[PDB]
């Protein structure tokens, strides 16, 4: 599956098969 989903949060770990979805991600998760 880290073949299918190779892309991961580096502070929660939730996996992401391509980019642009980690990329959402990683700009609005986890603010204060
Ligand atoms: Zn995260």
């Amino acid at each position: 599956e880290d073949r299918d989903k190779p892309y991961a949060c580096d502070i929660c770990g939730k996996r992401y098969k391509n980019r642009p979805g980690l990329s959402y991600h990683y700009a609005h998760s986890h603010l204060a």
